[PDB]
């Protein structure tokens, strides 16, 4: 995106990877460009997850940002399934409810964007045994650990949150990239500008 790079963020290759503090406008931009890329290149499908279904109630809306700059691709949503010159390219899904979603096939995943990962912040409504849920959407999607990655995206800064909790990630704060072997949480200061 203009202000938001995700190329150092990706180079780490960690299959986990956690944005947040992130200002409103590039990094879920960038999270729609970099897989409808890799799709078109390399035919890698992609998989947008929210926790709710309401959240994804405007998601036949989800090509617009991105629209102007695949001019000359078709990119069309019908459902919760995105499509990429007449090609099945991508899934929306609720957390909420994966279990559903199993029953249907995805041949060759290699991205998940986990947008607004964070109860932000008003309540812990986060669903039970959820870092389970997301991990089983994970190992039932990605075939191995080779260039797959999950990327949660976030506008809040809550530290401690169940994947943090869970993974057992403590962050510095002071720092853009705290790496794990496994694992990359990105604070971006792509906004500020002085």
């Amino acid at each position: 995106s203009l202000f938001y790079n995700p190329q150092k963020m990706l180079s780490y290759d960690r299959i986990l990877n956690f944005v947040i503090g992130a200002r409103g406008i590039g990094k879920s931009y960038a999270m729609k460009v970099y897989p409808i890329n890799r799709f078109i290149k390399y035919g890698e499908q992609f998989i947008y997850v929210r926790r709710y279904k309401p959240e994804l109630a405007k998601v036949s809306n989800y090509f617009n940002d991105v629209a102007q700059e695949f001019p000359d691709h078709e990119l069309v949503v019908k459902g919760r399934r995105f499509y990429i010159d007449g090609k099945l390219a991508g899934w929306a899904i609720p957390l909420s409810v994966w279990q559903s979603e199993k029953s249907n096939a995805y041949p060759n995943v290699s991205t998940i964007v986990f947008d607004e990962f964070i109860r932000e912040k008003d309540n812990s409504n986060y669903i039970p045994n959820e870092v389970s849920a997301l991990l089983n959407l994970m190992d039932t999607v990605f075939r191995n650990r080779e260039r797959v990655r999950c990327i949660c995206l976030s506008n809040a800064v809550s530290v401690v949150n169940p994947y943090f909790l869970f993974f057992n990630l403590v962050p510095d704060v002071n720092k853009r990239f705290n790496v794990y072997d496994d694992a990359l949480i990105e604070i971006p200061d792509s906004l500020d500008f002085s």
